[PDB]
DNA sequence: AGGTAAACGT
DNA sequence: AACGGTATTACCT
């Protein structure tokens, strides 16, 4: 059974690419550090985030925003690594989205206990483009629902190297990550990373 | 009009 | 601990 209409999980797709991806995560973070963002309502998110590519997702007092500039550094987000772009393109193609051209990559870091409550990826003006989501390090339970918050959730363990792609009918589906279980991974040690690729501009 | 933030009790 | 209330409003454009 496929994940959902327009959605697929490519298990261990990024396994072979993972070591390089993690080197590049470190490189990106060395320029735009991971930060736990504060919601408009004033709560600090448990996931630490950064971005690369032309547009980075951030919170603001007034809401969520894509910006070409990191509000923390006041500099552009780091360029999207070629390893990221190449893996994203290969995954998108395998998943049936050959023409996807991301301009934004959000990098998420989960420590034990860190979670991401159900939400929609909805800040992008062009909903034709899919989301490509790469998991690295410790395993996590991914919730994938529907268009409405109360729609039944599927729970999928995402393991190191797994890639999930959603788009088309499932583009705006609610999704999230359950509190990360403590553990060890030879490549990330004690955390999970996730790369989320999007086309956030025109 | 419409968009839209949302991360505690049972 | 899985599920669902809350935004059933209060603003901005
Ligand atoms: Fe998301």
């Amino acid at each position: 059974e496929p994940l959902a209409a327009g959605a697929v999980i490519l298990r261990r797709f990024a396994f072979n690419a993972a070591e390089q991806l993690i080197r590049d995560i470190n490189d990106v973070a060395s320029q735009s550090p991971f930060r736990q963002m504060v919601t408009p309502g004033g709560y600090t998110m448990s996931v630490a985030m950064t971005n690369c590519g032309h547009l980075g997702w951030t919170t603001h007092r007034q809401g969520y925003l894509y910006s070409p500039i990191d509000p923390q550094t006041n500099k552009p987000w780091p360029a999207m690594p070629q390893s990221f772009h190449n893996l994203c393109q290969r995954a998108a193609t395998a998943a049936g989205y050959p023409d996807f051209q991301p301009d934004a990559c959000l990098i998420n870091r989960y420590a034990p206990g860190a979670k991401l409550c159900l939400h929609q990826d909805k800040d992008e003006p062009d909903l034709r483009a899919p989301i490509v989501s790469v998991s690295l390090g410790l395993p996590a339970i991914f919730q994938f629902g529907g268009l409405k918050r109360n729609d039944p959730l599927k729970r999928l363990l995402l393991e190191h190297g797994d890639v999930v792609v959603w788009g088309g009918e499932s583009r705006l589906f609610y999704h999230g990550i359950q509190p990360l279980k403590a553990g060890f991974h030879p490549l990330t040690i004690d955390c999970r990373y996730n790369l989320t690729f999007r086309q956030a501009g025109k």
